[PDB]
């Protein structure tokens, strides 16, 4: 279904005053609360990220399709409390921070910018608000044909399927003016970096890049793929590395989602992990200090050590934050 000028209008209205979206203190929910349009603001802000960037005008792409493409990403984005729009957008300006402000842009070719830019929009089209786990352990029909094929990312896959569906339509297909290794080069990109984001492949995508990291002479290509990866999942896992009044708002979000899923499991009699269970009541504090401790703090330091040398505010920021926690329990 074609975008309209009515659509693209109500983006381009949205003058942003008062953000920096080029900033690594940019407040994407004080965005959301600046108007009655928060829909059109964020995909405004997707809009000024990519053009501001100077990408699309380099590999062909015109304003306009480039606006078509952000608004058929968003029509397929739900109203789930976590993995909705807003998340998508914000992964895209967290990664152009680390790209711009961190200097990951000197890793990669502008193509590869482009690619991950675009792709931090696709990453998780249509998500109901429900893990991979979920719809494995319900033997859902929705992911009987992942486990069939030999893939367990069952979300990660339909997430391609959409991408490509968007891409496909001439009229918001921004690799539209790319040709022949380039063209491949982006969805291969794209859908390489996506099922990267399948946090099941979280321990094995990290070492992989720490490898290719300690020797990037051995292996160009897969240095730079890998570093695409590891960027996209890092954004995917920023919320830890943002001012804290903006990481408290994202760790409510997931939370919800989670116990909405732990709800759903309860009525269906399945498993329902402490994670996920609302009747556990919170606190929210022990849930991030333990993905701090766990999960995300090594991996900020040790993508950051290795090589992102650029990235060390986010180590900084997730060493505050984690603090910060410590004090809310009291
Ligand atoms: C804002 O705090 C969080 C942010 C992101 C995630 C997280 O797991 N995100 C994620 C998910 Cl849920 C699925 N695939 C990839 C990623 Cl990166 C998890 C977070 O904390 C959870 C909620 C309680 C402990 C873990
Ligand atoms: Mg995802
Ligand atoms: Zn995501």
């Amino acid at each position: 279904t074609a975008i309209t000028k009515v659509e693209r209008e109500a983006v381009l209205v949205c003058e942003l005053p008062s953000f920096d979206v080029t900033d690594v203190e940019f407040d994407l929910f004080r965005a959301r609360e600046s108007t009655d349009k928060p829909l059109d603001v964020a995909a405004a802000i997707a809009y000024r990220l990519l053009l501001g960037s100077g990408l699309p005008q380099k590999f062909g792409c015109s304003d306009e399709v480039l606006l078509n493409f952000i608004l058929q990403c968003r029509k397929k984005y739900r109203n789930v409390p976590y993995h909705n729009f807003y998340h998508v957008v914000d992964v895209c300006q967290t990664i152009h921070t680390f790209l711009y402000r961190g200097n990951v842009y000197e890793k990669l070719t502008e193509l590869e910018c482009f690619v991950l830019l675009i792709t931090a929009l696709v990453h998780d089209l249509d998500h109901m608000g429900l893990n991979n786990s979920f719809y494995l352990k319900t033997e859902s029909p929705l992911g009987i044909l992942s486990s069939a094929s030999g893939n367990t990312s069952v979300l990660e896959v339909h997430h391609c399927n959409l991408a490509v569906e968007i891409l496909s339509d001439p009229e918001s297909d921004v690799f539209g003016g790319l040709e022949g290794a380039e063209r491949t080069l982006a969805f291969r990109s794209m859908i390489d970096c996506v099922l990267a984001t399948d946090m099941a492949k979280h321990g094995s995508a990290l070492e992989a890049f720490l490898a290719s990291a300690a020797d990037q002479s051995s292996d160009e290509a897969a240095f730079h793929r890998m570093t695409m990866e590891i960027i996209l999942k890092a954004g995917d896992i920023s919320n830890v590395t943002k001012p804290f009044d903006i990481s408290r708002q994202w760790a409510m979000a997931v939370t919800e989602e989670f116990y909405r899923q732990g709800d759903m499991e309860k009525e269906r009699g399945v498993e329902v992990l402490p994670m996920f269970d609302r009747s556990k009541n919170m606190e929210l504090a022990k849930g991030q200090i333990g993905f701090i401790d766990f999960v995300a703090a090594p991996f900020f330091q040790k993508i950051v050590d290795a090589c992102l040398q650029g990235m060390q505010w986010t180590v900084d920021r997730i060493k505050s934050n984690r603090a910060q926690w410590e004090r809310v329990l009291e």
